[PDB]
């Protein structure tokens, strides 16, 4: 597939077993969600971005579908005013920035 | 051009006469710069990210040279970690996501 950008780049996501919308985000090192339930162990993370810090949950080898693949990785979960897909999934996604 | 995703994708920009590096950035909405002095007039602005919101100057029609193309948009100057280009700019480039 190819995105352009004249709107957010939105895509729906499975989590384990929740339907979610997240942003492709070229900009976030790190996936991130705010209401996500998420099973097993998890340790603490702050992450930084514009506007200051939040502190989330890190849970790692969370299984996600997204875009017609399957790809299991590392999920933040916290406070975010919107949900993002970051470079971790997208490289797994073989997703590039092409022009 | 294609930019691969297992690193953060810095440019290289020259705005106004100044020299700067900025993040290709799919989840801002506009671009952002922290230490860039821009002439003319501006609006204030706030906008919110990860962990909330920061006051910042908007600036009309700056010229960006950006991946061999010289585009002309909105840059906004304030507080932020990282200066990113946003999909304002993104959209003049061509630049899409693929996979
Ligand atoms: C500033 C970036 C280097 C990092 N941010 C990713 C970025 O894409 C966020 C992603 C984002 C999107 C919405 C809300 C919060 C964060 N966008 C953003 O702050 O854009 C602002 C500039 O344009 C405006 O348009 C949307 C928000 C404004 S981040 O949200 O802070 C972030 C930081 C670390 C991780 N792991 C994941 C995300």
């Amino acid at each position: 597939p190819q995105i352009t950008l004249w709107q957010r780049p939105i895509v729906t996501v499975k989590i384990e077993g929740q339907l979610k919308e997240a942003l492709l985000d070229t900009g976030a090192d790190d996936t991130v969600f705010e209401e996500l339930t998420l099973s097993g162990r998890w340790k603490p993370r702050l992450i930084g971005g514009i506007g200051g810090f939040v502190r989330v949950r890190q849970y790692d080898q969370v299984p996600i579908e997204i875009c017609g693949h399957k790809v299991i990785d590392t999920v933040l979960v916290g406070p975010t005013p919107t949900n993002v897909i970051g470079r971790n999934v997208m490289t797994q996604l073989g997703c590039t920035l092409n022009f």
